[PDB]
């Protein structure tokens, strides 16, 4: 319906194998036999993130505004 | 429905198999022989987040809002 | 209905197996053999998280709000 | 219906094998005999973020404000 | 419907093998017998963002603003 957000993220309907296998979104993970430094960031400053839809990795969302701020 | 959010995350609806297998949104996991350093961060600073909807990962939300701030 | 929110989270309907495995969202675990430094962060300064909805993994919400605030 | 986002990520229907293999958005995983630095950033400054909606892997949103802020 | 955004992703709908293989948008991963040092960076200054949609590897959005920001 209205503002309607329907992710199916179906991945392995029928099925996954393999020695190293990931569905969906993926930052990561399985089998690691060394060093696994992962930083991501996402910050705000200032008149930061007014008015968006931050999505790093696949996101759903609605929205709806109408208010003026002040600082 | 009306500001309807409806996310399957159907993954593996028959099976999943492997030695390094993970299904949905990821942020790590699974098997690790070694170091696991991960950091991320979503901070906000002054005016931050207003009127937005942060996801890094996959996120489902309906939102709405009139409303003046003043600091 | 209205500011509906459904999450199937779906997964393994039929099953799940693998040496090292997982479904939904993932900040880690399963099987670890050394280090696990995972430090995420979501912080709020000053005018902050105004008119938002903050998921970093994947969140359900519906929100309605008018207010004005001062400081 | 209206502003609506469905996100299939059918990946493996049928199914998924190989030593390595991954399917949807990946950032990385499956399997690591060595070092894996990996710091993906995405950070708003000043009037940032203003109007918009971020997306670095693939995003589903749907977004709707009339908003005047000031600082 | 209106404002919509309908991503398949359909990917591997038979199967997918091989020693090396992903779908979907990749910023790396399957397997590494080495060093792995990626930093993708999306960064925002001053008047940054406005009226605006970033997306580096595949996005889904839908977006409707009118409204005057000052600083």
């Amino acid at each position: 319906g209205g503002f309607g957000n329907q992710g199916g993220f179906g991945n392995s309907r029928g099925g996954g194998a393999g020695l190293g296998n990931n569905q969906g979104s993926n930052m990561g993970g399985g089998m690691n036999f060394g060093a696994f430094s992962i930083n991501p960031a996402m910050m705000a400053a200032a008149q930061a993130a007014l008015q968006s839809s931050w999505g790093m990795m696949g996101m759903l969302a609605s929205q709806q505004n109408q208010s003026g701020p002040s600082g």
